[PDB]
C-alpha cells in the first residue's frame, strides 16, 4: 500500500515533473490518480520499480507513510478558501499537525483535517479529528474541534455504521498540538483494539460517551474547551475555473474526471499538466474532490496557462452535476471492490445529466457519489444520493444527505442495478424539480417530502 504524504495537497512543480515521469515510465497504467484525501497514487508499479519509487519521492522531498505500522492518513486542508489570505496559515497548521503525528500504535487508522468555513470541501464528517478555523482580521485565532467521524460500514452488520463528527468546543491556536495529541492518545487507550471492526474513534465515542471522551481530552491537554464559536458551511464543491487570490495572483481549478490523469484521444491531460508545470510560477494543489488547482498564477500569466489547459482538454466544460459527483477507484486495481465506481461514473453521470435536462434542472446539482464497496472511500455515505457497491452491477441506493455533508443518507433501495437506480431517480428528480422550495437541495427535499426518513442519530437509527 503506497500512501504518499502530502499535507493539504500542496505539491511543487518540481515534484509534479518527477511524479509525472515516474507514472509514465515505471507503471503499468501510466496515470497519476488524484485521491480525495488531497494526494496522488500510482497504479501497477512492478517489483523492479518499488525501490525506485521511494527513491524518486525522496529525490524531490516527498515521503510515503509506513502503512504497515502508521495508522495516520494524509492531513487535509481547505484548498481554495474564499478568504484567500487564510490559506497560508491554515496550511502551515495542517503541516504542523501532519509532522506532529509522524511515528503510539493506534487501534485503527486515524484521519485529520483543517477546515476553513464556509467550505467543507474536505468532508470533515468523514474524519476522526477536525480543526475548524476561526479567524480575526485575516489571522487565525483558534479552532473548533469536532471528533469522531467515519464512513466505513459492513453490509448486513448493524453493529457497524457511518457517523458524523461531534463538536467538543473551541481552543485557542496555542493549544492545537496538545489537543491533537490528547485526542489521539485517548483514542489509542480507549479504542476497542481486539475487534478491528469496532476500533474506530466513532465507536469509542459511542461506547464511552462524548462528554467522557471530551473531559479526558481536556485533562490530558491541560485545557478547558471554550464554547463553540459560530461557523456555517455553504457547500463542498471546488471552485472550477479562475478565481482571484491574494495580491495579483489567480487560481485555476481544473475539473479532472475521477482524478485520473492520462493522455486520452484528443485530450492529452497528462502532457498538458506537464507543460503547465514547466512554466507555472507557483505550486499545484490537489483537492479533496480529486481535482487540481494551478495556484498562484500572476495575472500576466493567465493567458499562457489557460491556452495549454484548454488545448489539452483540461477545461472541457461539464455540467454542475458532473462537477459535484465523485467515485472511488474500485476495479480494476482495488482488491476489495464489489461494483465498479470510477469506471461506472462517467456514463452514469451522462444518464443523470439527461434526467436533469429532462426535468429542467440542468443548472442545478445533487451531490452524488459512488463507492465500490461499503468501506466507503468514495464518501457516498455523506452524499445527497449515494451508491454503495454490493455485487457486479449492483448497488445500495442511499438518499437524504445534504449539500454541506452534515447528514448520513439512509438506505432507500437495496441491491439494485443501474436501470433500476435511474428509473427511481427519474421519478424523484422530477418530483424535486416541481415541488422544491426556493433553493432547496434534493437531499433536504427527499426528507421534507417523506420520501426517506432522516438519519438523526446514526449509532442508533441508521439501520432500518
Ligand atoms: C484512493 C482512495 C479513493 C479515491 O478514489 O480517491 C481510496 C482507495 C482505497 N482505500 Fe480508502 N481510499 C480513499 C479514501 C478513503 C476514505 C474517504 C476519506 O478518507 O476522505 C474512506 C472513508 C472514510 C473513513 O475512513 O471512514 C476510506 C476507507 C477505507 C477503508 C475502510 C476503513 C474502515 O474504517 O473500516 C479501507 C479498508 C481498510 O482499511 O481495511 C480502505 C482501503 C482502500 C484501498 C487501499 C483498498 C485496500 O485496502 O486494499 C483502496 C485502494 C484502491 C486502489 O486500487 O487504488 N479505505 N478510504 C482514497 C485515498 C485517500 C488517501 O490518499 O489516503
Ligand atoms: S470503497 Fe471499496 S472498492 Fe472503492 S476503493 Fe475503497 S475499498 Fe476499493
Ligand atoms: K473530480
Amino acid at each position: 500500500l503506497l500512501r504518499c504524504r502530502l499535507p493539504g495537497g500542496v505539491i511543487t512543480t518540481k515534484q509534479w515533473q518527477a511524479i509525472d515521469k515516474f507514472a509514465g515510465e515505471n507503471t503499468i497504467y501510466g496515470s497519476i490518480r488524484l485521491t480525495n484525501r488531497q494526494t496522488f497514487q500510482f497504479h501497477g508499479i512492478l517489483k523492479k520499480n518499488v525501490k525506485p519509487v521511494h527513491q524518486m519521492l525522496h529525490s524531490v522531498g516527498l515521503d510515503a507513510l509506513a502503512t504497515a505500522n502508521d495508522m495516520n492518513r494524509n492531513v487535509l486542508c481547505t484548498s481554495n478558501p474564499y478568504e484567500s489570505q487564510l490559506h497560508a496559515e491554515a496550511y502551515e497548521w495542517a503541516k504542523k499537525i501532519s509532522e506532529h503525528l509522524l511515528p503510539t500504535y493506534l487501534p485503527r487508522k486515524f484521519k485529520t483535517t483543517v477546515v476553513i468555513p464556509p467550505q467543507n470541501d474536505i468532508d470533515l464528517h468523514a474524519n476522526d479529528m477536525n480543526f475548524v478555523a476561526i479567524a480575526e482580521n485575516g489571522k487565525l485565532v483558534g479552532f473548533n474541534l469536532l471528533v469522531g467521524g467515519g464512513l466505513s460500514i459492513e453490509h448486513g452488520n448493524k453493529k457497524t455504521y457511518a457517523r458524523t463528527a461531534s463538536e467538543f468546543g473551541y481552543l485557542p491556536l496555542e493549544h492545537t498540538l496538545a489537543v491533537a495529541e490528547a485526542v489521539v492518545t485517548t483514542q489509542r487507550d480507549w479504542g476497542n483494539r481486539t475487534d478491528r471492526k469496532n476500533a474506530k474513534t466513532k465507536y469509542t465515542l459511542e461506547r464511552v460517551g462524548v462528554e467522557t471522551f471530551k473531559a479526558e481530552v481536556e485533562r490530558r491537554a491541560g485545557i478547558k474547551f471554550e464554547p463553540i464559536r459560530p461557523y456555517e458551511f455553504t457547500g463542498r464543491g471546488d471552485r472550477i475555473g479562475w478565481v482571484k487570490g491574494i495580491d495579483d495572483n489567480w487560481h485555476l481549478t481544473l475539473f479532472i474526471e475521477n482524478g485520473r490523469i492520462l493522455d486520452y484521444p484528443a485530450r492529452p491531460l497528462k502532457t498538458g499538466l506537464l507543460e503547465i508545470a514547466k512554466i507555472h510560477k507557483g505550486d499545484f494543489r490537489i483537492t479533496a474532490n480529486q481535482n487540481l488547482i494551478i495556484a498562484g498564477v500572476p495575472e500576466s500569466e493567465k493567458a499562457k496557462i489557460e491556452k495549454i489547459a484548454k488545448e489539452s482538454g483540461l477545461m472541457n466544460a461539464v455540467t454542475p452535476q458532473r462537477e459535484n459527483s465523485m467515485a472511488c477507484v474500485s476495479f480494476p486495481t482495488c482488491p476489495l471492490a464489489a461494483a465498479e465506481a470510477e469506471r461506472f461514473l462517467p456514463s452514469f453521470i451522462d444518464n443523470i445529466d439527461n434526467l436533469m435536462a429532462k426535468h429542467g434542472v440542468s443548472d442545478e446539482h445533487i451531490v452524488m457519489r459512488v463507492t465500490g464497496c461499503p468501506n466507503g472511500c468514495g464518501r457516498a455515505m455523506l452524499a445527497e444520493v449515494g451508491l454503495v457497491g454490493k455485487a457486479p452491477g449492483r448497488y445500495n441506493l442511499h438518499l437524504g444527505g445534504n449539500r454541506i455533508g452534515t447528514r448520513i443518507p439512509r438506505m432507500y433501495k437495496e441491491n439494485i442495478t443501474e436501470p433500476e437506480i435511474l428509473a427511481s431517480l427519474d421519478e424523484l428528480i422530477g418530483r424535486w424539480a416541481k415541488e422544491r422550495e426556493a433553493g432547496e437541495g434534493f437531499g433536504d427535499f427527499t426528507v421534507r417530502a417523506g420520501i426517506i426518513r432522516p438519519v438523526l442519530d446514526p449509532a442508533r437509527d441508521l439501520w432500518d
